[PDB]
């Protein structure tokens, strides 16, 4: 007996095209998404070149329209030079992303005043997402309050962070957040196995106490999202390993395992991978779209999943219960039992759908 | 013709007793204060042992009562273990100090949740001061808002910081701040002369643009305070130089020079070294207390000032106009032309004066 789920949404993926296509591209990353039961993804802007101006966005849109196998929206990225310049293209993006901790030169903001400038100039009705760790979460919350608008905090990883967000919500502040599977299912205890290279991720893996705090505060978590951040094994195992884990193909099986163990309900899962992503990012429904999963199938995660070009996984050896059997996307079979059956280019930019525009006052 | 000023107050000094008395002690540091026209000081808690519990405060109070030549109040310091434990002694302190960036093990807070715990437990009517740089200013402002109370930000040093505080004040938030003389009168341009050891200070010296921003935003600055942070030349010039500059003896002459040049008025100076310190920290008046200064005397700052045991100064070679001629403290001549004339122990704990208790609801 299969369970039918709606089309799941991952609001935080790095698909590496343009500029890092040995790590992943739109075609491989969206194949990974479909195999993980994900029918819509929001792609981050830290590509090469990064998506920080209209021409880069235009290029990315065409690459995605030509390569994506599932539907998508593309983020713009905040830079030290582009505040006040994105107004005409802002509505065509998933939202604006601010990289407030480590990142490359082009996306680095050197002052909180630059954060404020973005919050002041980006259209008030459109999403803003921050990569913000530890005290940076409090700092960007302050900027959001000074500018009287909302903010979404990516990949909350620590007890410190989830409790701060909990306190902000208790004061009625408009903040939402997401948690990634590696911060629910891996911890410091796994660093021995992973090693210092493969184990490199930002936010870093937390303590057992951090992991337990995220589970205990599930009510505070609005979304799950993978932070799919593919890098090859050569890169992860080399002299200056980049941070990040691939995660599209493993996210749903890990979470289904947790549902089977009664750690959260099926509804808790669907709020966090479907309804809340829709409502926070104003993402449209997908007609005739659904995912069929088998909740009884027990398997062990292998050394690499079939589709991501990362060709490794930090969850290797974990036992899971739950697997994606079939995905239907807009009336076409997109995935069955290990085979992707829609071509590159089948996917569409949801921000171009009439129902995918974010409502605003005239 | 001498100008009579009221007794000036420095709300931010490190007097190093107990535990660092080769760098300074109460007797030498308060001699330096008097020579700088300062009749009341608030001493920071990062001594050895640090002032983080009632017994350490009791010791510090007696050392100060025995050694101080001017009047004083003593800060308590926040630790990872003392939130909720300081209620009985809190009112006897200048306030509570939080070290939110670099500091030693005992005063290190590892989580914003610990900041929140202090803001929640420290009596709401008593001062809280934070060492907070760059985004940490925004973060502690957020904590202050979540807990619905005020905060005072020490030594603002950057354009980024003063503009953030300016924005917070424009939203009506209860925040005050201070600036130290080295951030008004020194910059990156001086690092060549000072070298990497002597030049070490936290917050670090700013760019010319940082300095210009602080002057342009003088209206946002509530207090001046020295952050007198004495270390010996051997320490500053050695392999792991501690951050900090001595500043009690040079602060007023530097600022009087600026008054003479019309960079700020005498009133602007007295608001920031007398009236605002009084009102932010609820410090009592000092009867029959005043400072006589000569505004016409031109001199060059030497390689060390007479009183601080630091025995060096980063302002060496700067030309100033303005000098302290006489100080009278509670009806006794305390300083004349280079000679301190009150003994160690003349100074008193102002929090023990009836007028020095902070008013509170019953
Ligand atoms: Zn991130
Ligand atoms: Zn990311
Ligand atoms: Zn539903
Ligand atoms: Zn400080
Ligand atoms: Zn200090
Ligand atoms: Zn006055």
């Amino acid at each position: 007996k299969l369970v039918r789920l709606p089309g799941l949404i991952d609001v935080h993926v790095h698909l590496r095209e343009p500029g890092g296509t040995h790590k992943e591209d739109f075609a491989s990353g969206t194949a990974a998404a479909l195999a993980g039961g994900i029918t819509m993804v929001c792609a981050m802007p830290n590509t090469r070149p990064p998506i920080i101006d209209a021409p880069a966005l235009a290029l990315a849109q065409k690459l995605a329209e030509a390569g994506a196998r599932c539907d998508f929206a593309l983020f713009l990225g905040a830079s030290s030079e582009n505040a006040g310049t994105l107004g005409t293209v802002a509505g065509s993006a998933a939202g604006l992303k601010l990289y407030l901790n480590e990142t490359f030169s082009e996306l680095r903001l050197d002052s909180v005043v630059q954060w404020m400038e973005h919050f002041e100039t980006w259209p008030s009705h459109l999403p803003i997402v921050a990569h913000a760790e530890q005290q940076t979460v409090a700092a960007v919350l302050m900027v959001a309050q000074l500018t009287q608008r909302s903010v979404h905090i990516s990949h909350v990883a620590r007890k410190e962070e989830i409790l701060l967000i909990k306190a902000a919500k208790a004061r009625g502040l408009p903040v939402t957040c997401e948690v990634a599977p590696h911060h629910l299912f891996l911890s410091h205890d796994d660093l021995e196995r992973l090693g210092p290279g493969k184990g490199e991720v930002r936010p870093e893996l937390g303590s057992r106490q951090d992991v337990e705090a995220l589970w205990e505060n599930m009510a505070v978590i609005d979304c799950f999202a993978s932070d799919h951040a593919p890098h090859t094994l050569e890169e992860k195992c080399g002299s200056r390993p980049p941070p990040g884990f691939p995660g599209l193909e493993t996210m749903l099986p890990l979470l289904l395992t947790a549902v089977s163990e009664g750690r959260l309900s099926l509804d808790d899962l669907l709020q966090r991978l479907h309804h809340n992503p829709r409502r926070i990012f104003h993402l449209p429904p997908q007609e005739d779209t659904y995912v069929e999963v088998d909740l009884e199938h027990e398997w062990t995660i292998p050394s690499h999943m079939p589709f991501s070009k990362a060709h490794w996984t930090p969850f290797e050896g974990q036992k899971v219960k739950g697997t994606v059997r079939r995905v239907v996307l807009r009336g076409e079979v997109a995935y069955i039992d290990g085979q992707v059956l829609v071509p590159p280019g089948y996917g569409q930019d949801v921000r171009k759908w009439p129902q995918g525009a974010v409502p605003q006052l005239p």
